[PDB]
């Protein structure tokens, strides 16, 4: 397995830039897309545009630059309010940048942004909200395939976490549930899901893990193997 | 709230025969359609037809035909192996029937069915298998709308769950993740998901339960507001 990490985390092999990224306001369906850029993204909504002169204020003009959805849908004018409120501190916007094959955020933005995912802390139970200006790891692919090697050995029954959940603008994690959050974004690694399948999709030839469930057949099961029969023996 | 199921159980305000319906063979990506026949629909993989002289064995000819997706692409021969095996007995198929408002299971397939979904027992921990030709209960529109509407007015955090979760030939739940599941099926009323859409865009005038997270400004975020300032006055 130690020559795995070397065959499989490569551009020829996996798509190693590719995030997606899917918006959701409170009682919307959710709004998806994929970027491709290597130097990362930059969630944010604004009227202005990032700049070479005003990188410390909107980070680097080579970021993609993803805006939030326009909430004019949102059929609650209170929500809408509450909604634009927040929108109205996210100029500066959230970072999110890959370093080798770890992905980080840099938040600039005024509003709080608060996190879920795979290398968050697990030592309290209170709101995780990501510092300002500092660059926070979000999820690393070396560790992922790591922890997916041993899963399709069965020596884990839980399966390696990619997905990464931003709170924009309210506590995250809460006894609330995600349904009644104004903002959230959720982040997927796409050469993350990508090699959880791949590794799904391959069993074992010693280790037959698989006991299928089948009634025994009745006569009416009877019946339809003999139609069956039949059917194959018309075919032709 | 005792106006609201009359107002919104009603063909002009939801989709009441929608099902989307999630087909996902292990480690490849999820097939899902809609299907909005009255009747229903049948899950089922055969080189046999529905028809009216053999009901017993394939069900009603009315119920919208649904064919188990081709397992051909599943690069593992041994995964496409067991997946034939289950296949081949599913000819007489899985009967998802609405009858009003509430989802029943009516299994005919020699294939076992086990499930976890809103009126799924919770008893004990163990399998939960579909009794052959015994018509079993999956989903009620009428309690998800009851259990909406405590949500929505904050007496409980836990969103009422609508998804109907099926698995073909292995047992269900079970310590083991559905990520090794060979064949499992979602379902999903597309009426209780709109409804959980507007439950949750609509607010309170009077209890406001919000509470915006936005760090107080620092001089960066003074000089984009005043920037933001200066667009809005040459906007004109």
């Amino acid at each position: 397995e130690q020559l795995l990490p070397d065959l499989l985390i490569s551009p020829h092999m996996l798509p190693l830039t590719d995030l997606e990224i899917k918006f959701q306001y409170r009682g919307r369906p959710p709004r998806a897309l994929t970027i491709s850029n290597p130097h990362g993204c930059r969630l944010f909504y604004s009227q202005l545009e990032a700049t070479q002169e005003q990188v410390e204020l909107f980070g680097p003009i080579s970021l993609e630059q993803v805006r939030f959805p326009s909430p004019e849908d949102i059929p609650s004018d209170k929500q809408r309010f509450y909604t634009n409120q927040l929108l109205d501190v996210l100029d500066r916007g959230l970072i999110l940048q890959l370093q080798g094959q770890d992905l980080y955020a840099i938040r600039l933005c005024q509003c709080k942004v608060f996190w879920s995912g795979p290398c968050a802390s697990a030592h309290d139970s209170c709101p995780n909200p990501i510092q300002r200006e500092v660059k926070t790891k979000l999820f690393s692919l070396e560790h992922f395939l790591n922890e997916l090697i041993l899963f399709q050995k069965g020596q884990t029954n839980t399966p390696p976490p990619f997905e990464i959940f931003f709170c924009f603008g309210e506590e995250w994690p809460d006894r609330k549930p995600r349904e009644k959050k104004l903002i959230t974004v959720q982040v997927v690694p796409v050469a993350a899901r990508l090699l959880l399948e791949m590794f799904s999709g391959e069993l074992s030839w010693s280790a037959d893990d698989i006991r299928l469930q089948i009634s025994n057949p009745d006569l009416k099961d009877r019946m339809v193997e003999q139609f069956k029969e039949l059917h194959h023996i018309w075919q032709s």
